[PDB]
DNA sequence: TGAGGTAGTAGGTTGTATAGT
DNA sequence: CTATACAACCTACTACCTCAT
């Protein structure tokens, strides 16, 4: 076996408890209040006065050497008030603040190649290295032929206990940038248009998109009122335009769309936001490079934090601080307690399978009963790939052979399916209108002849004429039919390939045709605990004011989907009733009535976005049914990563290990190997309950296993996993009834 | 949209650790 | 009993990669 650990550093050495200097803020413009304007107050007296360290406590406000107060500052006003030595073990933010800052000081004068200097510092937990590790542990630049920076983004984050003892907590994570702006990228004469960029001098939040460039230049009075070298001589921003020289001022306006209003900015100024379309579709040699970069392991990741630690150094502010250049041997040190999960045993139609791939020689669990007849839509200038296409897929369905031949790997009948080529309906459609695609849908649903669509889709990428995927998925969501659509590259892949490249994908496509017809593939044989039904809960947040209603989902100790339940009153805010928890519950103990004849006596409720409120609520609504039961908070992206260790070499974990402490636990559940990436584990911690936490996570684990629509398994466990896809397909379901299609999939 | 994973980019909210009072 | 900030959380979107029983 092995071990575990975080990223994490010890420090060598201990804080002394350090002499401060308080201070005092007074709201003397137009905030009255402190709280508002510390922050700015913080930095305004950090600014000015040569970087030195300037923290805050909840009201006050502090230093650490002598510094003249001042009070020309038009916000507030800033006074000394007394000078002392605060006590460590008092303390923990306030010299996380101290160590912090050190660190960013004793980087701040680390140079690269020279000249360069390897880190940008704004003093904060967020450290940008210029420079990049590479594999072969080169501090090397990361640029482009174009213009584009890849970049480090460390952080740091260290706590520093009552004795004074520092621990120092990283995640290197990476960073896009490019020197250009929307000047340079109009003197180079690129198309600028319909680009995302991001505003470099004001901070403003928003995605702000280009939607056209004015001709006329910028030093001119525009409808903003006044000339735009005014407009930043106006906000103290002027050093910004007394670099421009003569060229800069022929630059023409580029006017940005925030959502909100109109904005009329300096291309000088904007900047596009460099995500990996803007790099694909601008120079692709360099995204395929640096995906081998962006993507990290957990031994490059330990390789990368190891050359930013050993760029800490030893800080001589600090009594010598230093942080050790090696993770934890074991996160018992650290407060975390590791394990592996052993891997769920599944079953099919005959018993125990070794693998997920064994079920097409098995059989499903269960199939819905009846027969499922096609139906095909397909373009019309795709034609005779897609006749091979569905070919393939009904020979795999319903004959078990694949490309005509017949093999042990795959067994007959394994979708009770009807599809009679000659006989059953296809549709093609031209690659058009909107409105050509909806009345396409609705012209394979007037025959009815049909119990399951298989489209055939355009590939998500090559932007002329669009995707006839969201329509389809409307049309046949409204009108309860399940479609599994598939794109015309997969088509061709099935057409044209005589290799296993189209059996991978037509496993996929098999369980999600048996998954949307209402069969589920595998179960586990046993879950671990006493536990009769699981009920995942998950609630969403498109943007700001907008709130998903709670949709839930309903397992058996098995684990097959009995039932998924949208509720019928919509919530308000983000905080769903007690009506819709009654209704919810209320059915899902029908349902697994129905389907057990029996009450469920043990009730594991996964939730995620669900607070430690509305706990009275389920003590109430379980303690007057009296059915004992657990509620597992499940979190789908916790930024904490998980190594592992055999005999200090750094690799990623397996999929299965854990590490706990008390109620919290994280949970690498994915089997990614190197030059992927690195595992992202489940944070899990327990709101209420009564079963331990090896079992709770057994039983998390056993549902990512569980995935009935794909061959991998799904990282997120099946119940917050699909509550989360049901909710964001909030309208593919019907109002407030129950299904078991699982149309999501 | 075969499927799932990583990771970027961008933007919101807010439960819990944490100071006084 | 109450007022924070802020590390975590959530959300949306792509691109890249690999699927072996
Ligand atoms: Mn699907």
């Amino acid at each position: 076996v092995s071990n575990l650990t975080v990223e994490a550093f010890e420090g060598i050495g201990s804080v002394n408890p350090m002499l401060f200097y308080q201070y005092k803020v007074t709201g003397k413009g137009k905030y009255d209040n402190v709280y508002k304007i510390i922050k700015s107050a913080r930095y305004k007296m950090h600014s000015k006065n040569r970087f030195k360290p300037v923290f805050i406590k909840d009201d006050k406000l502090y230093t650490l050497e002598k510094l003249p107060d001042i009070e020309d500052l038009d916000f507030a006003n800033i006074n000394f008030v007394k000078s002392e030595v605060l006590s460590i073990e008092d303390n923990m933010s306030i010299y996380g603040e101290v160590v912090e800052y050190y660190i960013n000081l004793k980087l701040k004068k680390v140079k690269v190649l020279g000249k360069y200097p390897k880190y940008r510092i704004n003093y904060s937990k967020e450290i940008l290295s210029n420079t990049l590790l590479t594999r072969e542990l080169k501090d090397e630049f990361k640029k482009s032929n174009k213009g584009f920076n890849l970049k480090r983004k460390f952080r740091i984050s260290p706590v520093v206990n009552k004795m004074g003892k520092v621990i120092l907590y990283l995640s290197c994570s990476a960073d896009f940038s490019t020197n250009k702006n929307i000047y340079e990228m109009l003197k180079e004469g690129l198309e600028v248009e319909g680009l995302a960029v991001k505003s470099e001098w004001s901070n403003i939040s928003g995605n702000l998109v280009i939607e056209s460039v004015l001709e006329t230049k910028i030093s001119e009075p525009t409808s903003l009122g006044q000339s735009l070298i005014d407009y930043y001589k106006n906000n103290n921003q002027g050093y910004r335009v007394k670099d421009f020289t003569d060229e800069d001022l022929n630059a023409n306006i580029v006017n940005v769309r925030g959502n909100k209003k109109i904005y009329m900015y300096i291309p000088h100024a904007l900047k596009p936001i460099i995500t990996r379309e803007y790099l694909a579709k601008n120079d692709p040699e360099f995204s395929k490079e640096i995906e081998q970069l962006i993507k990290m392991n957990m031994n490059y990741r330990y390789e990368t934090l190891k050359s930013f630690v050993n760029d800490i150094g030893v800080i001589e502010e600090l009594n010598n601080l230093s942080f050790k250049n090696k993770y934890y041997e074991d996160v018992k040190l650290l407060g975390y307690s590791s394990g592996k999960i052993d891997e769920p045993v599944l079953m099919g139609a005959k018993g125990i399978i070794k693998n997920k791939m064994q079920i097409f020689s098995n059989g499903f669990y269960k199939l819905p009963e009846g027969k499922v007849r096609f139906g095909v839509l397909y373009p019309k200038e795709f034609d005779g790939v897609s006749r091979k296409a569905i070919r393939a897929i009904y020979d795999f369905s319903k004959e078990g052979k694949y490309h005509g031949e017949s093999n042990k790997y795959i067994a007959e009948h394994l979708i009770n399916v009807e599809f009679n080529p000659k006989e059953c309906i296809f549709e093609g459609y031209e690659l058009g209108d909107i409105t050509e695609y909806k009345k396409a849908a609705l012209k394979l649903n007037n025959y009815n002849n049909v119990d399951f669509v298989i489209a055939i889709v355009p590939n998500m990428s090559d932007e002329e004429i669009e995707n006839s995927y969201n329509p389809f998925k409307k049309i046949w969501a409204e009108l309860n039919l399940p479609s599994q659509m598939i794109s015309v590259k997969t088509a061709e892949i099935f057409a044209n390939s005589r290799d296993n490249t189209a059996l991978y994908y037509l496993h996929n496509i098999v369980l999600g045709i048996l998954g949307k017809i209402g069969g589920i593939p595998w179960v586990v044989k046993d879950m671990k605990g006493d536990v009769d039904c699981f009920v995942g809960l998950d609630v969403g947040t498109r943007e700001k004011g907008i709130h998903y209603p709670a949709c839930s989902v309903v397992f058996d100790k098995y684990g097959k989907l009995i039932n998924y339940y949208k509720p019928n009153i919509p919530q308000n805010g983000e905080k769903i009733n007690t009506e819709i928890l009654q209704e919810i519950f209320d059915k899902v103990l029908i349902s697994y009535e129905e389907e057990n004849g029996a009450y469920p006596k043990n009730i594991v409720i996964h939730r995620a976005g669900f607070s430690r409120e509305d706990l009275d609520w389920y003590e109430n609504y379980f303690g007057k049914k009296n059915i004992k039961f657990n509620i597992i908070e499940v979190k789908k992206s916790t930024p904490l990563k998980i190594a592992s260790i055999n005999e200090g070499n750094i690799t990623n974990p397996e999929k299965g290990s854990y590490i706990l402490r008390g109620n919290k636990a994280y949970m690498v559940t994915t089997d990614i190997k190197e030059n992927l990436g690195s595992p992202k584990p489940l944070k899990i911690e327990k709101s209420y309950g009564d079963i331990d936490m090896l079992t709770a996570l057994s039983q998390i684990y056993a549902l990512t296993q569980i995935h009935v629509g794909a061959t991998k398994s799904l990282r997120l466990p099946i119940t917050t996993g699909y509550a989360d896809k049901i909710c964001k397909a909030i309208e593919f379901i019907p109002q407030g009834r129950v299904d078991n299609r699982l149309f999501f999939l």
